[PDB]
């Protein structure tokens, strides 16, 4: 059934528009790339450097490339949205933050690490557009710098091919040995990413997990935003997680609790499916207590990018 | 300059989608034809056989050719179509007469002589679509269809290529030295095509003007669907269009001046620009006065599909 692959691809450029040049050149750049080897995600949140939450119009995990389209402040139909200038390798696109907590359990990565190729619409700005053929050599130059990372990466190996099939699949990590950040690792459900460590298990309603090979580190699925339980915060580097609870007994009792261990948590957060808005979980890293402490409560800071899988235990 | 036609094309495919599949679709028979010579729309608005409004997904004006694609009745975004059968060169997508009377002033052509390519996304519905391989085979069919056809029309060279620039601009088509149907003649405003005749205006306010080299033709700009002051109708063929009033008695009075008046008349109808939705003006043909009576009201059939333009005095 390699219809699933369609479906994603067609709701992929079957979003509702944020901007009015997004959908031509987006969708032009996809059909003349044409190699569905490479995985790409349209309207992608990602976290700024000021903790605000913005958002790049094409991005390809595999390469970690985004593509942003640069239209004034004017021609927008989402407000509010936001333009305005950030730190160089960060989108011009913001959501005001009145909007952003509200999008607290969206999917939102970090983009430290990532280049962003911006497509300039305008001529003169504000009003009119500029020429087909210029925005149609932009889109060139961009495909080629694409098909150049992607073969930069197959040259040195290190490249996976996108397959929609086997990536839900834990099977295909316990057989890799490893999950890595590189990898864009999410798992449907709690099961799963459990069972790649060695369990059996049905089903799991719980919040975390024993790593049944070790003892030192624990599986956990946090949810990285402050909800009706829990205070929980991560940097946008993604390095630091910081952990509360909305009542100060409850985190008192939690810190000696913390400060005995597992001081090592293997981390798969909760985040909404960009597509059929079902929660998922994917793999933020391996992290280690740092600190116990009222206010912002436990540290944890991030050790690892990758742990080592394991066949089921019997 | 360039960037009027980029703002038209960027605008076509930013439309809000009606189907799930429309986007991908469309966009991807544009970008491969890569061909922007052939003016292209999307959502175009047609009328049926039986009155109702209906729409296909992409529409080439100067090759006269419609694609549309198939998902069934299941994935809508608007719960405002509806999925029925139609004659085999109309679509499959109607709109309710309930908002089909919303979109009256909205611009909605003739299918009588177009061709309608289909795309079936879904191998067999129910459920599961279909593999992208056959998906991106029907848009190459389609594709190379479209080449062909514009082919046929330049060897034949009745293809005049698309130009932004001088598409609206009266003086062209007194170059051309006739207005046709096929040529697919729509004006920003009445000055213009009072001008296209031989008139010198700066601005012009009325329903009607007399032709100028001709006392026997009248310029009209009618309003073709039902509004305060009139009721105007027109045949899905564009053939026959009916002019009565909401007040039979101003028909009853207007029966006299329609019988004595002028007995032909130039017809530009009134319709919204489907992008930016202001009023612009289609070249509906030349009709001649048939019979006028109380009740159905003015009855004009269309003699022709094209008419001379003129040089101003």
């Amino acid at each position: 059934a390699s219809s699933d692959l369609t479906d994603y691809v067609i709701r992929q450029l079957g979003r509702t528009k944020n901007k009015r040049y997004e959908a031509y050149v987006v969708s032009r750049i996809i059909h003349l790339l044409n190699d569905f080897t490479l995985k790409f995600v349209t309207q992608q949140f990602v976290r700024l450097s000021n903790k605000k939450i913005a958002l790049t119009d094409l991005y390809f995990p595999q390469l970690g490339i985004h593509i942003e389209v640069d239209e004034g402040h004017h021609f927008l139909r989402n407000s509010k949205m936001e333009y305005s200038l950030n730190q160089i390798d960060e989108p011009l696109y913001s959501i005001s933050q009145t909007e952003s907590d509200a999008m607290r359990e969206e999917d939102i990565i970090s983009i430290t690490g990532h280049k962003i190729f911006r497509v300039n619409v305008f001529k003169n700005q504000e009003g009119q557009p500029q020429n087909l053929e210029n925005i149609h050599q932009q889109i060139d130059k961009i495909i080629e710098e694409i098909k150049t990372a992607k073969n930069k990466l197959i040259e040195a190996s290190t490249f996976k091919e996108w397959n929609i099939e086997t990536e839900y699949n834990p099977q295909t990590y316990i057989d890799l040995g490893r999950i890595s950040l590189a990898d864009n690792v999410v798992l449907k459900t709690t099961k799963d990413v459990c069972n790649c460590f060695g369990y059996s298990y049905k089903n799991y309603q719980r919040g975390g997990a024993l790593h049944p090979y070790k003892k030192d580190t624990l599986i956990w699925f946090p949810r990285l935003y402050e909800n009706k339980d829990w205070i929980n915060t991560i940097s946008p580097d993604g390095l630091t997680i910081t952990e509360k609870s909305t009542d100060e007994t409850i985190t008192l009792k939690k810190l000696e609790e913390w400060k005995n261990g597992p001081q090592k948590r293997i981390v798969f957060a909760r985040v909404k499916d960009n597509l059929s808005s079902r929660a998922m979980y994917r793999f933020m890293g391996l992290y280690e207590f740092q600190k116990a402490d009222l206010k912002d409560g436990a540290v944890w800071k991030r050790v690892k990018s990758e742990v080592q899988t394991y066949s089921p235990k019997e």
